[PDB]
């Protein structure tokens, strides 16, 4: 009976898309009657309480998510945003408070773009361009791909979990972009843009070509 | 109250370390009396039934592990192996079966060792050979490193979680080898050796060095 | 009247084929009546007993072989397995011990693959690639050939007997591949794979091209 999963806004939605969504997802719910979600902020301000209809998720139970529209300055100022669920399943409400947790000194990630080595003979595999970016101290990172200015869709590249480097507090993530071998042989530039809050400016990209 | 956490032996200890040891880890417990586990097979053979003493793990509970020494030939044949835990906290014994589950048609991994790129001025984080190996259908890879014959220690390199390439059931995994820049500049050959059960022979090694052409 | 022919399982069948079989072949026999073999093991375990039907070999004598399946962990550990044959010809039963005996300190073989000689001209259909692998102390070896990724069949290479080195306990064995002369000039990578116990990981392979 794990009901509420509070999802922090991602960095790609916080600054580079400018929509800070704080969502309280009531994952498991048994009844719809006498059920509501009340938002609250420790600082006086607007409260765009938006909720979704219950749907049959998990083991056929109800799943409701409450979406709050907050300012990107408001979440990054250290304010505490709380959602208070209450229903017949829960004897007592759980005040789930969402805020930007500091994780020590942030470190700017170091983007390294890996060109394919001499095994690119086959048409699809090993033509993948791997964006080994490492060193970022907070886990909130986003990586996109561009082939000369135009963005590449999310299906063509797949990222990993930002695993923690051993011995250090810094993390590391790989971003591979599967492209046809003909595209890499055309000599066009491929830019791996890496967005992170610890960079001097929140965009830093690396460009490689044959 | 999630008592039974079973586990399976990986590919490295099944063929290249021979420690085919299925373990029935009972992580969460409340009582230590009137509790025992019995190891049983669906085929006749040996029962090297070994149990560990409970230890204070998790949220201050008792964690019990029961290790059974089995032949690797019986494990790969799909022999059903069930640990039967039973205690006062369980109204009925939990008999969870452990066996080699097939996951479709196995596909041979394609090992691809990648040299560090052009900004090799710094000493550690750039100079990291990445053993990108992809296309293995069972998610039971094991990757080791050797600087020529001698095995690199199991803490200089960190693997990732084998995750599916979106579109097929073929996984992919990396392993960066954190080495100093001076070590790479010696011209010594770094070999990434990769072992998987879908390979024609269960070891494949990819070797690169500075100016590998 | 040399009845018992023990046969240890080869290393290739021990690990990389899993068909670890111990056979007490009885080539020379007189009467098949009142004859049976009772296998036994030093440590308690399963006795996968099977005997193939007698056949006419040697100088008109019936050949009886009893195949027993062994765990590779139950043969590497040094457990002694003995077959106890008993026939009308033998006045007393023969208890021949079959086990993985020690040969010495196991030394890892040194695989040197040799390109074809400068006389790759007059002679074609036979540019021979020699896999000189030497230095292994236990003479249990298996050598296969791989063209790229696909394996070469066992009829296209012939291996010498493991020959002792002059003045040492180490051995050396030769493996030649009789590939066509046109095949060598394509530039395809020919790989000789050598399997030995004393190797860190039991498969070690070397490869070259033109």
């Amino acid at each position: 009976n794990l009901q509420v999963y509070p999802l922090t806004p991602t960095f790609h939605d916080l600054y580079f898309s400018r929509n800070a969504k704080i969502t309280c997802l009531v994952s498991s719910m048994k009844t719809i009657e006498n059920f509501d979600i009340s938002w609250e902020r420790e600082k006086a301000g607007n409260l765009e309480f938006v909720t979704e209809d219950p749907v049959l998720h998990d083991n056929g139970t109800y799943s409701v998510a409450s979406i709050l529209s907050v300012c990107a300055e408001d979440w990054e100022s250290g304010d505490k945003f709380s959602c208070t669920v209450r229903s017949q399943d829960l004897p007592s409400p759980v005040k789930k408070t969402i805020f930007k947790q500091n994780e020590g000194t942030p470190k700017a990630p170091d983007v390294y773009l890996l060109p394919p080595s001499a095994q690119e003979l086959i048409q699809q595999e090993m033509v993948t361009l791997i964006c080994f970016v490492t060193g970022f101290n907070p886990k909130e990172i986003f990586i996109q791909w561009m082939q000369g200015g135009v963005s590449i869709s999310e299906d063509k590249f797949i990222n990993t979990v930002p695993m923690k480097s051993d011995g250090e507090q810094t993390y590391f993530i790989y971003s591979k972009l599967a492209i046809p071998a003909a595209k890499w042989n055309q000599g066009d530039v491929f830019t791996c843009v890496v967005g992170h809050e610890a960079l001097p400016l929140y965009i830093t990209q690396q460009s490689i070509d044959k």
